[PDB]
């Protein structure tokens, strides 16, 4: 797939608002993920044990994870499709070490869209949501292909 410049602009315009508060958005997104799809929490040996949303909010380790995920995703989106170098190490750890099925990347994509929609309604109308979904589909498609080369296509 290929986004147009206009679609990239919509994506990077709402992302610039996310970056005003990386840790807060990280928290919202992962908590939304873990509430919606509790199986995903099992992948994090560090936060596995957390039982409630209050515990999740209070967790410093969860908030670090969120910042790590969003910073890596931000660097990828800012490449505007030319992200082959950033993807390689990421596809290798998630295929071989963490073992994150593509289905889980779909779930977090849903969580990202949900949280942007709540927090940024004026900058996240239909066309901006369409452009973000396209960017995240592109990301999942390129990851899935690398998974296959690495022997996982999990
Ligand atoms: C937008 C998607 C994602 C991005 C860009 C992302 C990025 C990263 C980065 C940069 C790290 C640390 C370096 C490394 O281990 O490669 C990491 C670690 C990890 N990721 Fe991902 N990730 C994403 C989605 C997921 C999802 C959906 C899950 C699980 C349901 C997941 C589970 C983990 C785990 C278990 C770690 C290691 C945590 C630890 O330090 O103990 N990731 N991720």
């Amino acid at each position: 797939m290929v986004l147009s410049e206009g679609e990239w602009q919509l994506v990077l315009h709402v992302w610039a608002k996310v970056e005003a508060d990386v840790a807060g958005h990280g928290q919202d997104i992962l908590i939304r993920l873990f509430k919606s799809h509790p199986e995903t929490l099992e992948k994090f040996d560090r936060v596995k044990h957390l039982k409630t949303e209050a515990e999740m909010k209070a967790s410093e380790d969860l908030k670090k994870h969120g910042v790590t995920v969003l910073t890596a995703l931000g660097a990828i989106l800012k490449k505007k499709g030319h992200h082959e170098a950033e993807l390689k190490p990421l596809a290798q750890s998630h295929a071989t070490k963490h073992k994150i099925p593509i289905k889980y990347l779909e779930f977090i994509s849903e969580a990202i869209i949900h949280v942007l929609h709540s927090r940024h309604p004026g900058n996240f109308g239909a066309d901006a949501q369409g452009a973000m979904n396209k960017a995240l589909e592109l990301f999942r498609k390129d990851i899935a292909a690398k998974y296959k080369e690495l022997g996982y296509q999990g």
